[PDB]
């Protein structure tokens, strides 16, 4: 039934499938934190046994372990004890609704009630995680900010990642540096890295900015991963990445960034596995529209934009009542959730001085505002008014302030950067179409077993098979991809990239990719 992670000699068999003895708390911290690693949501209830040294962490009061694990595990399922019936009863409802990837999703976006605070007081939801992070006090917010420095000073990040050899890490590099961003070969230890080679690159050009040494990035960046759900097909750590990527080739060719050794020039080009000696990115060397901290700004928002993504869609949310959509009167719905996730969770406890940096020495705009506005524009349901607002500004007559002007274009670049996929070349961007199809599939799977119109098997869960390398087999295991992607295009992305490379010429290379993958799917519409 449950994983049970034990500080002292107690066992407790009749809930147990697996027992593991640690030795100190920061080694069952550093077990926590490595469940993010793979590509598979945590599906059994875990209990963590704590007792009823130099290490300031392993002499943590139970108060503040307690608080520690409650804050920064609160997405692994965990019961914390120091009643056997209860017990029993709680893990085993729990097991039951954690199985299986459908149970969970419904569960996290409150929309089956009928299967199932914390459900079971073990499970969170969408609303409980929101509700947590707003009511903070100011007391418990410091308590919080002083644990994450404690990991950071005994923890040492590098390790928890599987393969941080110097080859792979100048591998890293160059797939950061390549336009076609091999996302789904690079696993979310590989991934997290990535984060650090662009994030770390941005922060060295802000001027009055002190540099954040590794180990305090990989912290950053490992609560970050922790906030997306592995399980989602499309909506995960792997998308965050892919978005902060594209925003950073972006921002990079509109001279916002300065080119690095392991960039590639040529957008059109496949990924080639290239390495050298470094391990970092390594700079080369009128204005950019983004000055450095905007252009850490939008980075930083471009990471945390679909922070706690439920695997759902704003539309499902919304003709289901969902409990997020009624707190968020239909507006925005998930957008609103992950600027509030990110910012209060997040940024607040990890990364509070960025918050209160305004995005130029003379304004009052703060980077926190900068991030939700950015966040707030990803949702498709006020497409319509970016695309008008783009238009009013081009048309020089309708002026905007510096502010304004920068929420602007912060909005436009991550909406690109966020719907990139069939700006990819060819074999990249089928390959996210193929996983973008099978959360559209979970999403009316879901639909269906609330409407009671099938009955599934939730003592079983949903796997997938690797996606494949080569575009001939994406094509043979699911035609009709083709159709997805040429609605997309001609809906939606045609005429925003369009539009943007207009206002900003050294993006057109995303509308050429466009038009020689929308050619492509044509030819085998034929
Ligand atoms: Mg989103
Ligand atoms: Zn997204």
């Amino acid at each position: 039934m449950a994983e049970v992670l034990s500080l002292v000699d107690l066992e407790i068999p009749q809930v147990t499938d697996k027992y593991y003895k640690f030795d100190t708390f920061k080694h069952l911290i550093c077990h926590l934190f490595k469940k993010t690693s793979t590509e598979t949501d945590s599906n059994v209830p875990i209990v963590i046994i704590f007792p009823t040294n130099t290490s300031k962490l392993d002499n943590l009061p139970f108060s503040d372990k307690s608080l520690l694990i409650q804050f920064f595990f609160t997405h692994l399922n965990i019961l914390m004890i120091q009643d056997e019936g209860k017990l029993y009863q709680e893990i085993s409802s729990a097991k039951e609704l954690l199985t299986n990837r459908i149970s969970r999703v419904g569960n996290w976006t409150g929309t089956t009630h009928f299967r199932y605070s914390k459900i079971a007081g073990i499970i969170p939801t969408m609303t409980y995680i929101l509700n947590c992070n707003a009511t903070r006090s100011e007391i418990a917010t410091n308590q919080l900010i002083y644990l994450y420095r404690l990991m950071i000073e005994e923890i040492n990040f590098i390790e928890l990642l599987q393969d941080a050899s110097t080859t792979r890490l100048s591998q890293l590099c160059y797939a950061v540096g390549h336009w076609s961003f091999p996302a789904h070969n690079l696993s979310n230890d590989d991934l997290v890295y990535c984060v650090y080679l662009m994030i770390d690159y941005a922060i060295k050009q802000v001027e009055g900015f002190d540099n954040i040494p590794l180990n305090e990035l990989l912290a950053f960046i490992f609560i970050v991963r922790d906030t997306y759900k592995n399980g989602n097909p499309f909506h995960n750590f792997r998308h965050a990445v892919d978005v902060l990527q594209a925003c950073f080739h972006f921002l990079i060719r509109l001279g916002s960034l300065p080119k690095f050794k392991q960039f590639v020039e040529d957008p059109k080009l496949d990924y080639t596995e290239v390495h050298d000696k470094h391990t970092v990115l390594i700079a080369l060397q009128e204005k950019a529209s983004l000055n450095p901290i905007q252009t850490l700004g939008l980075l930083v928002a471009a990471l945390g934009h679909d922070v706690g993504h439920p695997g759902t869609t704003n539309d499902f949310m919304i003709k289901f009542s969902a409990p997020t959509a009624l707190l968020y009167n239909d507006r925005s719905v998930l957008e609103s959730y992950h600027a509030s996730l990110f910012i209060n969770k997040v940024l607040r406890i990890c990364w509070p001085d960025l918050l209160t940096c305004t995005i130029e020495e003379k304004s009052e705009l703060t980077i926190r505002s900068l991030i939700i506005s950015s966040i707030l524009a990803t949702d498709m349901g006020e497409h319509n008014e970016y695309v008008n607002r783009l238009k009013s500004f081009k048309t020089h007559n309708e002026i905007l302030n510096h502010d304004n002007t920068v929420k602007l274009i912060s909005a436009l670049l991550i909406k690109c950067a966020d719907i990139s996929n069939v700006t990819r070349p060819l074999r990249v961007s089928a390959q996210w179409a193929m996983v973008l199809s099978r959360e559209f599939a979970e999403v009316e799977l879901l639909k269906s077993v609330i409407k009671k119109d099938i009955d599934l098997d939730f003592t079983k869960d949903l796997t997938y098979d690797d996606v494949p390398h080569e575009l001939r087999e994406i094509l043979e295991i699911q035609p009709d991809i083709h159709k997805g992607q040429i609605f997309f295009i001609n809906l939606f992305a045609e005429n925003l990239f369009n539009s943007v490379s207009d206002l900003l010429p050294q993006l057109q290379y995303t509308c050429d990719i466009i038009m020689e993958n929308k050619l492509f799917w044509l030819e085998r519409a034929k």
